């Protein structure tokens, strides 16, 4: 299995990682129907989502997706530091696919 | 998809954001039948709930109203400052579509 | 839909409310068969429980009774003060239905 | 239903109250195949287990199992102090029943 | 049942203690398909997984994979000092079977 988000992220097509180094600037949860989304923000500019669940998805990736937006609230709340993402760059906002944080 | 709760509430009918930016003042939960639903206050004065799961609600947004209330009692735990809301106005007390916080 | 706890307990039979204004004394919980069950006390003597899942519940009782015990123990934990209870009265200790918190 | 984790504790056979009064020292959770478990120590040198859920559990208990896990993680992290448990001690180590902790 | 990781860690096959006496250095959380994992690294260089479920996985491991996660992003966020970790060696990187962390 890949050893650090980056060698994680050259496995797939359509990713790249991003170099954060910063806490979330702003949380936004959605529960309005085909909408139920997180996206944050980044007082660089960026921002990103964890998308709708759907067919670009597989079974495995369903409490995966639960869990991503469960760690990005947490991290918002605590102000944790954000290493890199690994997002998906066909998709607007772009798409994360994994995040790191460091200590 | 939407990078903003104001372009996300747009998307729908019978909606529209409040400016909070505040803390919680309140935090009400409800198991009781037929009334399984979170409502939250602000010294405003203003009042939402989160909507008790029904026909009005598709498939993919019974796990993100668990999310919602999930969100709205930590952040009432974290004294956390919401910025906007987005609401169904055609509910009493307003009904919560989407929340953003910044910091 | 109610705006407060005192509306929503008004809603229902064998109902009333406690004033606590208190942090919780002791929590309470247990696995063992036929008591899945959580109990709280305050310094005023009052006992409160949420009652194990029988079938005096509806069917969108049951994940808010796991959300009601959650509350319960993060409230607990973070010595966080109870507004009010809606208890229901014919049952021992008084079974909880709705707890408010305010700030 | 039972006031006290005592009342509660002698409802069972192969019971009986631990009185701790401490925080857990340390916390062990395993995923391995057959032993899904927690153990706990404290410094007086008792160790305590959450069972791997079996036969001996009925479906009601399935939930709370999961539950008493979470309260000793969270217990442990926030250096909570333990009043009693409630232990099986017809399981080595002895099985935790039921847990309280007062302020 | 064991009483201690280590006495755990010796039932199988193809595992090892590690004494970490360490918090946590980085977090990765990944949500792309065939990579749902946690990797997290120490200051030492050493680094582990908890692996993507599979056929090496029986059903009653499913919830405590879920759990051992959720536990290592608590861990990391709160600095919270691991004690040892149980890996399997036959995997890379190293695979988390049980942890534990003392006070
Ligand atoms: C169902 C089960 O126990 N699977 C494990 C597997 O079991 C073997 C039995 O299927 C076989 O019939 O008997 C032998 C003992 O004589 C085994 O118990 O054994 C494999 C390989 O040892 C285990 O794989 C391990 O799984 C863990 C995760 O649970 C981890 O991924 C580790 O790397 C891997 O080797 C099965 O657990
Ligand atoms: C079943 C399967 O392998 N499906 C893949 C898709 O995952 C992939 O689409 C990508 O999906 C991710 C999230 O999983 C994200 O939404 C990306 O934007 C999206 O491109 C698709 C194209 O690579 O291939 C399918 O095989
Ligand atoms: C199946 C479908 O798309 N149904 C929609 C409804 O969502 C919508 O009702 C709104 O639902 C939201 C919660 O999702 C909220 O309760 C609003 O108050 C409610 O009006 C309905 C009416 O506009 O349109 C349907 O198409
Ligand atoms: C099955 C059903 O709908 N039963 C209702 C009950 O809700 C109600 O009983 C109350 O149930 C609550 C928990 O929901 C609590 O346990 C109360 O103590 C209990 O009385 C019953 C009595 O009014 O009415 C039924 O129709
Ligand atoms: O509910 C679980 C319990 O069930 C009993 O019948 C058993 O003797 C106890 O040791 C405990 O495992």
């Amino acid at each position: 299995a890949p050893q650090t988000i980056t060698e994680l992220c050259s496995e797939y097509r359509n990713t790249q990682i991003y170099t954060i180094n910063d806490k979330i600037l702003s949380y936004t949860e959605s529960m309005a129907g085909k909408r139920e989304m997180v996206i944050i923000t980044f007082k660089s500019g960026e921002t990103f989502q964890v998308e709708v669940p759907g067919s670009q998805h597989i079974d495995s990736q369903k409490k995966a997706i639960e869990r991503m937006k469960d760690t990005l609230r947490i991290t918002y709340l605590t102000e944790t530091k954000i290493d890199k993402l690994c997002v998906w760059n066909n998709k607007t906002p772009n798409s994360i696919a994994a995040i790191s944080m460091k200590n």
